[PDB]
């Protein structure tokens, strides 16, 4: 729907991050799982902001289990973990799930 962009697999978050490099447009990557029960409550908030900064922010979400690989990668050991990305690589990050973090974090890439 234009909203949040669902990660498959590592080719998806290549294309995404290249994406985001062509664009000039910073990413935010909610990396979450189905067993995570904070994760389950944040997504509501994670998709909001995704409508409220559509055309600015490109929002991306990894299920941990289902792509291992981009999970490894990034280092991800608690959920949910929240990174930034620019010009292909990690300007930032948030752990836990915070919302009046999630909202700052957000906001504050959406400017400079």
């Amino acid at each position: 729907g234009g909203s949040v962009i669902v990660i498959d697999s590592k080719a998806a978050w290549d294309a995404q991050l290249a994406k985001g490099k062509e664009e000039h447009k910073p990413i935010v990557v909610d990396f979450t799982a189905t067993w995570c029960g904070p994760c389950k409550m944040i997504a509501p908030l994670f998709e909001t902001l995704s409508n409220d900064y559509a055309g600015k922010v490109i929002f991306l979400k990894v299920d941990v289990d289902a792509v291992a690989a981009v999970a490894e990668a990034a280092g991800i050991t608690a959920m949910p973990t929240f990174h930034v990305y620019k010009d292909g690589v990690k300007a930032d990050d948030l752990v836990g799930a915070s919302q009046d973090k999630l909202k700052a974090l957000v906001a504050k890439h959406a400017a400079a």
